[PDB]
């Protein structure tokens, strides 16, 4: 067994508090190589003379490169002391802890957890648990009242192909006439890009952070929406720009004028002194050379609480939850007291981030909720739109993905198939409405959050920045009704079956030749399973039942298919079909 | 290259600012491996016809199984986005990062620092970095004045061998008194075990958190011996327990007598309804049978503000620092907003752990300063005191052990070599005064802080609380001022080397046999070298050069080592001798 590959930390995604009184331990060891993990543990001061409590520690899923193992560790007590006994394939058997390893119990040591307080037990809103989201970027969604247009609209026409400035108006009164749709189709929560005041088509430069920009409407028409939505089952959730501002802020037009005498001075990176901001960007902004967006200095605890203001007026207003753009630019001890400040405004507050690397040091328990899976989006593309990876490597990555957090937050990471940055998913498969209902298929039963685009679930393509932002396509003769009857069928059915929506992921079935996966999800007896078949030419396959039990297995999308023959549930599949076959139970 | 043993992360003790240009990046790897590292970098925001910028990160020592690389990347703009090129022993060139490994650099990904800021980087009071910390256990230190005393004492001689009722006097007064030995010794800080007022012999079930306890002093003798030691550049460190209470304590009486009317019901967990001091004690609990101390519980905003208000008091009185007993059992928000009130209050007040298990998850810079360094107790009883481990197991626990925690917690962690619980290291060391010796002149330039305990300057032997607990030894005739005056020489050697302070350690040669083991301190042209031939015979061995550079190298304790003979250096040791080189630079 190489035991310089196998790992554990008594921190961090390696253990965690499922409850004050439950704790969960996970390991990894290079594929193949540990085939039995078991944990004996004890409360921190028990006597040497006590027989140990003994926990099995499962496999949970393999990448890549590591298998990994998952056990649950009562601690009645709220303190536990633990060694891992691990066993390799030949037999050997090896004891794993904080000494090191040893083939001797005691002189492996063991790794402890100091106590387990509620306070630190990670506790994620329990609606965001089966949630699925509607991203609406407010300018191109609908335009519901003329006259917030600014000057040079252009006509709203599925003729569109934008420019980077052009405007459509779109604006929080279309969303309130379009919410009857929304509801329909099963959406849980819209979460806005910025609609805060601000010079540009996108509302990133900040002007004012205390009102709805003057294209989209004004207070009392987003209380009208915050109310009419909520009432309709759809939460709000709005875009929290605090890492930087922009360039109409008060602060920075005081500084502007004033430079070093203004009381806001300190608010902002300051090298240009006076403020160009016309010919030499080099004082802290966005990036080397934007002039339009400087930063906020988020550890100054004047420009703290501005921002905590900003964030409870707008919890006045009546919002579910904030999505942090550019969250990790901005400080943890900002991002602490803000959770603090949140959760106590809203119990439920949703607090989600956007970061595109390693997302663990705020996956912590201590400052957001999920982050956006950029990873699904990239398994996604792959595996279905572009072909380039087969279902093994999808169950790779996949695989190494979720195990990057504790279960807390990966249940609930918002699972993206595009954004208002990059190409539509619909162009990304070039066109192919099969590879597109395959990958729905697939974000419909998956393990976190669907958020649909604005548009994909009528059928719209489109390229990066500005062409995914064409005006949406309302007439319901230019609308894939298909697809839509679609999204609202796994929809539906994600919010039945409890399974896949709480449930626990397991891979069922990696066949890189005829390019299927298929995985199982779990809450209690239920198993629902989903069978995809990757390829365009229809496939038989055999695959082996799930643990418990299931002799017949109900297929959700069409009628029973019961082969269960004491091991082997055969079934065949025409091209680009999914299957979701639930226990029955 | 067995992949799946390289690991880097960028949080924690992996990537950290040591200034807001500048991170630190360690990268660990199966030792033998890997035999050049190097980091290319460029900042997050950079665009890809940018070269980036290279790094090599040098061996920073191997422990048992894993070689560990460190890298210092010069961030101008405080963001880091980082591929490691790895390069084998045949030859194979790797590229990792947070993608991945491949041989292709595109596939490998970047890992990415996003931000670094003054608030993480991770600052440490500059006095503690220089400092020799005198342990006291109050109570047998010295009687000052017996209008202290709780009546049953015994007599002040060698002779005396504690028993647990035992008193012998042992007072704040005693200390003031002796004041010019601690000055001569050379200490620089003063760390007094609990003395608040409780009603045991082990202050821990602190009765009064707001009083010393009457029999060793008063507010104003304790705020003179805070004087007339600043006056000699000797600070006070205080042991605080905030993670159980003693019954006795204001809050909890209220509960003995008031049931449920109580207030203070929720300052504690409360298994069983009442106080069941007698009938059995599972209520929360430090341990699973101990009856006086039940748990504060933290999390409660109207205890924390109780055990803030303790502190600021404390801090009112002048105190430099707390060392924290069974902190790893009191939640993470007390301990961080109590490091903000601390420093706050004081920039310079040390603040230190005792946790007993890894304690990296309070060693980031938003928690402690360090904590008491248990491997170094355990390491150096192994090497010297033991004879049951060699020169290569010395330098793989060293190495495992100072690659644990950011470099800022490793400088400043307590280097004890026994405790008022533990036996005292004459004793472990067997009452050879030339292997004890050895281990001194180990703690003293080895890194981290020298913790002395009251007494072992003068080479008092003992054992287990009680034993250790024996009264000073103040005849100078029953004192081994052989031993005080060779203490009292290293003290100075550390104080006027900056590298013996302030450097970082690469291990020079470890060699199993001959149980020599050497090692280098090092800041700037500055090298120190330590050789110690921890074997009872007198060797010769031939050290290779350090990087600098010293051809001749002068040997503090005695005279000249001009024995730099192209490279080897040629050193004939006498038994259980260190010598201390210095490169003269
Ligand atoms: O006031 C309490 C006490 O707090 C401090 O103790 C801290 C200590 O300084 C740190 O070193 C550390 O302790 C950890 C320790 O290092 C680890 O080794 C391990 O401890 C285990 C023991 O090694 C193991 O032997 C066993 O314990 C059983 C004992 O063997 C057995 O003798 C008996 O214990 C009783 C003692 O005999 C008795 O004397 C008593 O202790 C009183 C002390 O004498 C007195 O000085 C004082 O101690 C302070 C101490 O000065 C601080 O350093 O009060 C004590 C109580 O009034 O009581 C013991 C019964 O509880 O029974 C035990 C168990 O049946 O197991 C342990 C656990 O595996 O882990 C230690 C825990 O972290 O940290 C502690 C603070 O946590
Ligand atoms: O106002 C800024 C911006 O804020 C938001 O963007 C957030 C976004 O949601 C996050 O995902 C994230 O960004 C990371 C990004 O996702 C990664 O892809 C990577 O990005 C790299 C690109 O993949 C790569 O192609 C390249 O980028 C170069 C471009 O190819 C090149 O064209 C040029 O980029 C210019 C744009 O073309 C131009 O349109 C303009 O951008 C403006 C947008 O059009 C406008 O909508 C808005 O942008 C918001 C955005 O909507 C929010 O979602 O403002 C933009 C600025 O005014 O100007 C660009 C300037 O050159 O140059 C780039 C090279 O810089 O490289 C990048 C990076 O290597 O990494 C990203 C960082 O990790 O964060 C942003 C907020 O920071």
């Amino acid at each position: 067994m190489l035991l310089e590959a196998i790992f554990h930390e008594a921190k961090g995604s390696y253990a965690y508090p499922i409850s004050e009184t439950q704790l969960r331990v996970r390991l990894r060891a290079k594929k193949g190589d540990v085939v039995r993990c078991e944990v004996l543990y004890a409360d921190r001061y028990a006597s040497p003379e006590e027989e140990l409590a003994h926990a099995l520690a499962g496999k949970a899923g393999s990448d890549e490169r590591f298998d990994y193992f998952e056990a649950l560790l009562e601690c009645s007590t709220k303190r536990v002391k633990y060694v891992f006994l691990l066993t390799g394939p030949q037999g050997e058997a090896v004891y794993f802890g904080e000494t090191g390893f040893s083939a001797e119990r005691s002189k492996a040591g063991v790794f402890q957890y100091a106590y387990i307080h509620r306070s630190e037990v990670f506790t994620t809103p329990e609606w965001a648990k089966e949630a699925v989201i509607y991203q609406i970027f407010p300018e191109r969604f609908a335009n519901g009242d003329p006259s917030n247009d600014p000057p040079g609209t252009e006509q709203w026409a599925k003729d569109a192909r934008p420019r980077h400035d052009s405007f459509y108006g779109g604006d929080l009164k279309g969303v309130i006439d379009r919410l009857p749709y929304l509801e329909e189709l099963g959406v849980t929560a819209l979460y806005f890009t910025p609609i805060f005041a601000s010079p540009s088509h996108h509302k990133y430069d900040t002007a004012d952070y205390l009102a709805i920009d003057p294209q989209f409407g004004d207070l009392p028409t987003f209380r009208r929406l915050v109310d009419e939505a909520h009432r309709r089952g759809i939460k709000i959730i709005l875009d929290a720009v605090f890492n930087h501002a922009g360039d109409q802020f008060f602060a920075f037009r005081d500084v502007l004028q004033k430079g070093e005498q203004s009381r806001y001075k300190d608010w902002f990176f300051i090298e240009d002194f006076p403020v160009s901001k016309t010919s030499r960007t080099n004082y802290e902004t966005f990036a080397v050379q934007v002039p339009a967006m400087p930063k906020l200095r988020t550890e100054n605890p004047e420009v703290k609480e501005y921002l905590f203001d900003v964030a409870r007026f707008w919890m006045e207003q009546g919002i579910d939850g904030w999505r942090l753009d550019v969250a990790n630019e901005v400080d943890h001890a900002f991002w602490r007291e803000f959770r603090r400040l949140v959760k106590s405004l809203n119990p439920d507050a949703l607090i989600v981030g956007a970061i595109w690397h390693d997302a663990s040091g705020w996956l912590m328990g201590d400052q957001f909720d999920s982050v956006m899976n950029y990873l699904f989006r990239e398994s996604v593309i792959r595996f279905f739109a572009t072909g380039e990876i087969h279902a093994e490597r999808f169950d790779a990555e996949l695989t190494r993905a979720r195990m990057l957090y504790p279960e807390q937050a990966a249940q609930g990471l918002w699972n993206l198939l595009d954004s208002h940055d990059t190409e539509r998913f619909l162009t990304s498969c070039g066109g192919n409405e099969a590879k597109f209902r395959l990958a729905v298929l697939f974000q419909m039963t998956y393990l976190g959050t669907p958020l649909i685009y604005y548009g994909d679930e009528i059928g719209m393509a489109g390229a990066t920045d500005p062409d995914c932002r064409r005006p949406m396509i309302w007439e319901e003769k230019e609308q894939n009704r298909g697809l839509f009857e679609f999204y609202k069928e796994l929809i539906r059915l994600r919010h039945r079956l409890a399974s896949l929506t709480r449930g626990n992921v397991r891979s069922w079935h990696a066949d890189k030749q005829a390019n299927l996966y298929a995985f199982v999800r779990t809450v209690q007896d239920q198993h629902v399973g989903v069978v995809l078949n990757n390829r365009g030419e229809k496939q038989t396959v055999l695959l082996q039942v799930p643990e418990s039990g299931g002799k017949t297995w109900l297929d959700c999308l069409t009628g029973e298919e019961v082969h269960g023959k004491q091991g082997q549930l055969k079934l065949t599949l025409r091209p680009y079909q999914g299957m979701i076959l639930w226990n029955g139970r």
